[PDB]
């Protein structure tokens, strides 16, 4: 398949936290990096999403957007996979370098957010998704998420996330399944696909109020995901963009 071709041509590679698990595991030394590990992370989803297939049709001013509203759970998701394929969902293998113990779960102060990313991340295996699967998903992911009055150019934006509901329908369909079988399995991933929104919600909210109290608590965070944080993630927040679910 072409359009698979391109999905794993263009699946980034190891990004690392730069974490110092030397010295010992204070919540700023953690957020500190996992701020850090949010800008790096962001950069490759940049040249990920620039690089994917009819990603150009969207308007200058959408591919931008598209990207930095859809961030988070976009790391959530792939975040959540490679725990699953590196740990086996026993723990949250963030990158090499920073990979959460029920500790530092708890250190963090995310511990419930992580037991939650940690749950999606049991899902992949629990629901046997396939790096096809997964790839698909990913990908629709970041057309997952829009303003309430639209973008620029609304027809381009669902055109294009019309045909990635497809690709992913193609996908999972063309094996033992038929009927029952095909019109389960969809419910499920596109059911799983939904659960990541209310993650990256709460997430969105914590590192938000983090960068307010930011000084107060010592926790580091870099000039771009700063920006995104306090410019684009409040739009979500208030209600300016929400996400765009399957179901319900
Ligand atoms: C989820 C997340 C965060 N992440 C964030 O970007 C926000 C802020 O960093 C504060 C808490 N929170 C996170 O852990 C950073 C990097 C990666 C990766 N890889 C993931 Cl999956």
């Amino acid at each position: 398949p072409i359009f698979l071709n391109v999905l794993e041509a263009i699946e980034p590679g190891v990004v690392c936290a730069g974490h110092d698990n030397n010295q010992p595991d204070s919540f700023a030394a953690l957020l500190s990096s996992l701020n850090e590990l949010g800008e790096r992370q962001l950069v490759h989803v940049v040249k990920w999403a620039k690089a994917l297939p009819g990603f150009r049709n969207l308007h200058v001013d959408d591919q931008m957007a598209v990207i930095q509203y859809s961030w988070m759970g976009l790391m959530v998701f792939a975040m959540g996979w490679r725990s699953f394929t590196n740990v086996n969902s026993r723990m949250l293998y963030f990158a090499p370098d920073l990979v959460f113990n029920e500790y530092r779960m708890h250190k963090s102060r995310m511990y419930s957010q992580c037991v939650r990313m940690r749950h999606l991340s049991q899902e992949f295996g629990w629901l046997q998704i396939t790096p096809q699967e997964f790839l698909c998903m990913k990908a629709l992911l970041l057309f997952s998420i829009i303003p309430v009055d639209g973008l620029k150019n609304q027809k381009f934006f669902d055109e294009l996330r019309m045909n990635y509901i497809k690709e992913l329908d193609r996908i999972i369909a063309c094996k033992r399944k038929n009927p029952t079988s095909c019109s389960r399995r969809f419910y499920q991933l596109t059911k799983l696909l939904d659960s990541v929104q209310p993650i990256a919600r709460e997430l969105h909210q914590f590192t938000f109020d983090l960068l307010i109290k930011s000084h107060m608590v010592s926790v580091d965070f870099p000039e771009m995901m700063a920006e995104i944080i306090s410019v684009q993630v409040p739009k979500i927040l208030s209600g300016k963009v929400k996400p765009i679910y399957f179901h319900t």
